[PDB]
């Protein structure tokens, strides 16, 4: 699989003239206000990735942004509500049109209590995650190929698991259910940033 | 204080040609498929209150169901997401325009952790609400003076306690959060009926 | 007032010629090979109650177990899992026509999480029971007269109970369902007696 | 080995002229009022198994159906507690004869704490059980062969746990205790539909 | 009422020709190594009290440890585990003949959990007992007269305790069981010195 | 009790010529980077106060910043890990030379576990000190006499606890153990505004 | 490794002339009131084994009790607690002169937390343990030689355990300490069989 | 299998530590100093070779060891050296003031993970497997192991290579002086342990 490794910023929007991007992150941990964007890794779902390294301090991104603000286009993420708090945390942009297959899969996969990526992928694709790269000093000057290859694996997938989920939410016929979910999933994310992160907004206590 | 206590159903909407109405429920508990809606109570905020008594397999309230689904009329509760549910599943309406105190308290009383109606009512209001009524037979063919009087109570407030929160929300500027919670409470409580209800959605695990 | 104390047996059936009976036992714990049978309360529901000290040793009672042997007469328990498991133990007969108010007030009282003697009396009779002498030496040679009151007030009101919660399990329509549990009750005192007292027999785990 | 799979129903109950039957249900979760029931298999005992698709929507199983109200065969389940459930709540006939294997372990295997289907078949019949596929679709239109594998293997050995449980239940003189169990589970799986599902209905608190 | 305080020891040990002395200790807190013996409290039974304020530094009291390794006098404690490892540790002798008021209470009060002193003796005796001074600063050079007050009620009511647990361990048969506690509990209170004061020996994990 | 309530900052430092300051502060709660210092509190220990209120934005504050990083001046704190951090996200200057009457009774009142400001000043002070207005909006516009007395409440004690605690460190030893706790403890606080506000950093895990 | 088997006792104490015997049990469960005596297994320590069957209803075993009940042969067991309860509840003897090589773990080998007796045997003499037959039908007719070979393995190596962990108590000089641990055992065990087997009747609660 | 140096009580020199910085580790009979003696005591310059001293029941000094501790110009590092401050400051009555931390710098730089134990830290860091299966031995043994010698020793091999690797995160994430405050006030952390605050975070609310 072709993967495609970038400083700072996509060259162009060449490969993403495209209705739907697969999107992930990696940090230097979960704690936006502390822990720095490293990496972003976007595929069109056509088996290639791009792997966007971003430096300490950088401000703009201006063609990711410009995926990340494009109301045309579905941002598919796994948690998304992690990835859309450091991403606007970031630079500044919420994206508000959005999939989440770990929403999509607590919403149809109702057979198990797993919803990991890895499991999501062995179980509807066969297809095996490895995780052990995961932690890793992403902030490193030059990534080893494992951090490349790992970090472009956890897009390869998100656009055949996007159909799936989108074909169970069919025929459970929930699909107005999850739609909801996606539209409030960043304010979640918003609401993450503000300091309720700790807080289920929605629970009595 | 002026109580109107109704058999199934307010007599019209003289009372309620107002764009914001308060409203509560009393059930047999807290799971609407098993626990029947048992009153539901309105304020249009003057200071008094109608009581209406639901029956045991009471389809329809033609007016408090136009209430409901009125887009130009705000429905005010404390803690939406229960109330949402028996009302949707009782009914078959889902009210669409809503605002929760209790929301609404978790975004600006930040001092405290406590976010009951009786605290905020003491808080905001100095005003002392009993809930002593609270656990009783809320089926009973006649309900007690001091039933009706608790049931009331509930809704006499929750306007000035709206009133309240939004100039806090415009304090704090988190209007726009707040909205975006509304908006998805009415799903919210969807998820409580379709089967979700001990589920964070939007949590890792 | 009338609390008729006696020594080993009731001396006769004679306030006892009746459809349903009250019973409650006191004992030196909650462990039934260890904390022996002390007292057996008795009501017929007519306001008064007899109180049997039962001795140390002590195998049979022969009038006491005349009622409990009785099919034509309910056995009324607060809880009537404990009391079956002692008098069982005891005398070597296990009763098998029971009601009892907690495993009633679990099916009615679907308000409330609070299914204690004292809670259920409060809410439906307005009667306030004190737990003060439940923790005492009930195997004293002499009970004091608060030990006295105390164990006949836990017998004075079953029938009251029972009335109020017989009409709540017909409005709901659960009479089948609590005429299982109640059927099932002996069994589950005698799984107790035989080593499952921490076991759910029908959880997963 | 043989496993004969059907559409909707078995076609007639030719194989199943017996006393005793073993049953089984796949899903898509363990919530009935929102998991629908997707798979029956069913077993004689004689090394085969048949494998019944559920549609969507289906709400008749005539053959089935006759087996399970059919009070001279006794329904063999591991944990029937779910099965009852979702099998009353699917075509409206809660079974009345059964025996389950998880509440026979937990009566005689008092030297282990582990009552799993796949902890029983190793210990008492050195049969491994896989449960890889316990976590798939159950809803997919054509299930895979290691679906349907999986499905016939848990309905394959309950004949022979069945007849050493009541060796060991004879043993230790608990086959009363057992019956009491096994008559009062389908009023238990009656008791989960109704909303007590979490709730041990004899616990003291 | 009377009450003699003493500083550093007992000036002879004319009202202590006795079989058995309460005894009790006020410290820095309940750690022995860091928390300083401050007060020894005695009481022959009749009524009365010393208090003897104990010096930083100080390693001996002739008489106060002369009676405590007398084999001919029992030492009363209310939880002698804690007294009997201060006592030990700051002056080097280990009482060996001695009656917990705290075990005896567990081996004979089984009709409640509660087993502290204030309990015991709220029901045993009638008589209450005021926990408000034990956390003061018991090594002030001048104790107050609440504190002095407070420490004297600690081993006022010891000996009227025993009497009551004898009969009982008495009554139900346990009297070589609380023999045997007591004969292993200063054993206890030196592995508490000795660094396993968090681990019960005779647990199996 | 002559409260002296100032906006913004006090009017000059007339009152401050001492070689410590009690200081204590109000917020919207507890999370720095979320919840806005509302008010701060000073006491030269002389049994008055001033109170002033921060408004919202407010980057300075030069006669308070004075004092805070004036390093002959100790500044007083009940639990000043919380006082240091917000008040040096809001003015940017981290006082550094402290003392912490909760660090201190930690190592000194070691014969309880309650180190509540309550608590103490009820054991050390015979001081009642109310907190029924600690859960109020701190951002109003005007304070309210009862938010004013208490807020003054939290700052009159300081000085003479500090004294007693500096006492008790004496006698202990365990003036220099306090020292190099406070000497950390603004290096507590910047780790708690730097992420690390979950994490004791000194433990194993 | 030779392993006799008998039916009931040993034949005769021609093999155990000696100080110190190893002993472990199998029953059908850790509750003895409930769960039987199945067999006894004993060990000289010269690498054979006597397995001995014990029978249903046994109350005898005249040559194994000989042993149980010699004061001058110590009784080496692997948790005690458990063998000494089951054997004194089964045949009316409580052993009173033993050794417990968990026991003697948890005072010597303070470098880890885990005294199970295969993690003590692969320590301490480099064999492995098989806990595998440990959950299987002991009360069965004929044992499997699986069965015989682990229950002979459970005394095999106790005597090689305490010969050294008698050389670390010596070494970190608590010889005495182990000594009153064991001396108590027996009453431990007693204690679980009269009602207190959840209670650590040393603690303070 | 490298240059390991086993000695009885104490170095016989500090021939091999005239360095700025040495890596430090020990082995007791447990976890609670006042009951569990020190039995090992591990150091490492840093070249691929370290001493092993074996500390005898009741030793009550180690002069050159002790030496090392004491002098400011070298820094102490240590996997959590909470634990061995404590015990080396209650055995031979002196608290190493100038250290470095390789837990504490973990926690303060991996904060991608929430694992911080020595055996991840060299297996992610340098790719080095460390064994853990000597830790619960009898390190009260008059003759160690060869196991527990290799062991006690893989325990301080590394420490340097930690700590250069930890230095630069620190630097790159611009908390150096937070860290050095974390090790300044170590030492007092490790008595306030002995003191009888062990179970206590002191600065926590409660
Ligand atoms: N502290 C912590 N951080 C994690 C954990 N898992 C992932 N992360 C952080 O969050 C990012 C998520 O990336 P991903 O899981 O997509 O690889 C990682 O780059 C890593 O920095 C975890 O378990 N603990
Ligand atoms: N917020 C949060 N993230 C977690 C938690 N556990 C794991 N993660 C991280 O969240 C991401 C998604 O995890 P997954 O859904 O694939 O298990 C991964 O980077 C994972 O390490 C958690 O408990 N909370
Ligand atoms: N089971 C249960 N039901 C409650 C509890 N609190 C409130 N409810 C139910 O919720 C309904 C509405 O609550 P309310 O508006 O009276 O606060 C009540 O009529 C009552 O049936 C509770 O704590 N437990
Ligand atoms: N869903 C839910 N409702 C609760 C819980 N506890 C109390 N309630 C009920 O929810 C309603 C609102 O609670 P409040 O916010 O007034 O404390 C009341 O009827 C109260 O009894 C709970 O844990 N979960
Ligand atoms: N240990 C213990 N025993 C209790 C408790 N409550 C009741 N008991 C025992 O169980 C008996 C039950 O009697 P009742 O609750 O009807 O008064 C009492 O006589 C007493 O011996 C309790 O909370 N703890
Ligand atoms: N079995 C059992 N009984 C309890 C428990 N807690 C309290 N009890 C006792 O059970 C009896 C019934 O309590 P009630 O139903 O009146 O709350 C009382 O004697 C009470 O003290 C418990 O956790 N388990
Ligand atoms: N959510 C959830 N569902 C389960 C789990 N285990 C089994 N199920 C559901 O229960 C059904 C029956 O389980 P089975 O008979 O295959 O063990 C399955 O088809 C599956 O839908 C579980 O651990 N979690
Ligand atoms: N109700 C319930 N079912 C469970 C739980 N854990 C597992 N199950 C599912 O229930 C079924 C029982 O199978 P077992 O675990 O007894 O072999 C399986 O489908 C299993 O996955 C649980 O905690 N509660
Ligand atoms: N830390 C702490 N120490 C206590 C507590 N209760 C008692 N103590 C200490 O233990 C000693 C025992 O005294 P007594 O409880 O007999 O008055 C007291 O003097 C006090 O130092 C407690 O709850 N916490
Ligand atoms: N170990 C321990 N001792 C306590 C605790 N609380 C009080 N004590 C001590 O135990 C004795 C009596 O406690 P009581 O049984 O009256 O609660 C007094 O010496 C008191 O200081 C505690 O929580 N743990
Ligand atoms: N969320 C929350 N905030 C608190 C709590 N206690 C105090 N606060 C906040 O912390 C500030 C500290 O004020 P103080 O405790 O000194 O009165 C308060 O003004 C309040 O905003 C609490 O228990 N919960
Ligand atoms: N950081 C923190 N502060 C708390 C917590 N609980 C209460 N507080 C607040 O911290 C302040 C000091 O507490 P105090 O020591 O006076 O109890 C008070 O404002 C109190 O409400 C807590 O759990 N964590
Ligand atoms: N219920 C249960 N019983 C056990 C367990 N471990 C051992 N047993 C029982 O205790 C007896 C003695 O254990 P053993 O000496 O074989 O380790 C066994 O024969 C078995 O009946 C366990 O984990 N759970
Ligand atoms: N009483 C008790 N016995 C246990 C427990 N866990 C395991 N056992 C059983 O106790 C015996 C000794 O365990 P070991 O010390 O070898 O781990 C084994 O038969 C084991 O299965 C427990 O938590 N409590
Ligand atoms: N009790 C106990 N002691 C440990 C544990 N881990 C390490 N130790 C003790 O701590 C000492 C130092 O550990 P090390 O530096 O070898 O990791 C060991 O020699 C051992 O005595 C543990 O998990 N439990
Ligand atoms: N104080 C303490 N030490 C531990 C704990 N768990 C393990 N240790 C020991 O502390 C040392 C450091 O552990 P590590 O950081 O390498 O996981 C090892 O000797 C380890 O065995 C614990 O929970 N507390
Ligand atoms: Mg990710
Ligand atoms: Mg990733
Ligand atoms: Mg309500
Ligand atoms: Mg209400
Ligand atoms: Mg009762
Ligand atoms: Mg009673
Ligand atoms: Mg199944
Ligand atoms: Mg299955
Ligand atoms: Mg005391
Ligand atoms: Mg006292
Ligand atoms: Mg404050
Ligand atoms: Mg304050
Ligand atoms: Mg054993
Ligand atoms: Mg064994
Ligand atoms: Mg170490
Ligand atoms: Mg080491």
């Amino acid at each position: 699989t072709e993967i495609r490794v970038h400083q700072g910023d996509l060259p162009n929007l060449d490969n993403y003239r495209i209705d739907a991007v697969a999107v992930d992150t990696e940090t230097l941990g979960l704690q936006p206000h502390r822990d720095r964007l490293c990496v972003v890794q976007l595929s069109s779902g056509d088996g290639t990735a791009d792997v966007i390294q971003i430096a300490k301090g950088q401000k703009s991104a201006p063609n990711l942004v410009r995926l990340l603000s494009d109301r045309d286009i579905t941002k598919i993420f796994h948690f998304g509500r992690f990835d859309l708090a450091i991403l606007a945390h970031t630079f500044g942009v919420m994206p508000d049109v959005v999939f989440c297959t770990k929403i999509a899969s607590k919403l149809t996969r109702t057979y198990t209590d797993r919803h990991g990526l890895k499991e999501i992928c062995g179980e509807l694709l066969n297809v095996n995650i490895s995780k052990q790269q995961q932690s890793s000093d992403w902030a490193a000057e030059t990534l080893s190929r494992a951090q490349i290859e790992y970090a472009a694996s956890d897009v390869l997938y998100l656009h055949r698991l996007k159909d799936i989920f989108e074909e169970r939410l069919k025929r459970e016929e929930r699909e107005s259910v999850a739609k909801a979910c996606f539209q409030f999933l960043p304010m979640r994310a918003n609401l993450d940033l503000l300091g309720w992160s700790e807080i289920d907004i929605f629970a009595h206590s």
